[PDB]
């Protein structure tokens, strides 16, 4: 009963949530308050291709904060059910290096 | 156990798979693997802002079956467990005018 991982995308150098990426949160909130039980975990990351790794490891910061922020603020879910990792910059998600601006929320087991 | 709606959007005019869509497809047919017995409905939209019914009809269509045809072809899904609903220019989805520009992955009670 654990979510599919959720991929929240972002421009460069930025924590801000587009329009799509609204519209995407809001479905897996409205899940999130169908199972008020369940935890997740926010893991931010960004590109370690540019910019140096404690601007990339801040940026991975505060892209999981602004997620955490919509669900909590916006569609109402309960602040201690979701836990910030800053994943900081990675190369995880390949080319093109915009993957890797990227938040995934998942399920904690 | 059912997913929460999956969104994958698209650009003008276009129902082409991005880099961006194509990771985030990836986390959800793995789902869809690990609990094989569940069914989806696929809701392809467009924005009915701009062009015909007609085109947007078929651009809808395509772009339902793009996201089936990752699925299937690149991810090993059973292509009986996804159906297609074309749906057509719609405003469902608001301004900007391109939040009509998606599809939408549901799972079937």
């Amino acid at each position: 009963a654990n979510i599919a991982p959720r991929t929240v995308f972002f421009t460069i150098g930025s924590s801000e949530l587009s329009p799509r990426e609204e519209m995407n949160l809001s479905y897996l909130a409205a899940k999130m308050k169908e199972f008020p039980d369940t935890q997740y975990t926010v893991y931010g990351y960004a590109d370690s291709a540019t910019g140096t790794p404690a601007f990339n490891k801040e940026l991975s910061q505060k892209r999981a904060q602004a997620v955490v922020n919509a669900l909590v603020k916006k569609y109402g879910v309960d602040s201690s059910r979701l836990k910030v990792d800053a994943g900081g910059g990675v190369d995880k998600f390949g080319k093109p290096i915009y993957l890797n601006r990227v938040v995934l929320v998942e399920s904690v087991k």
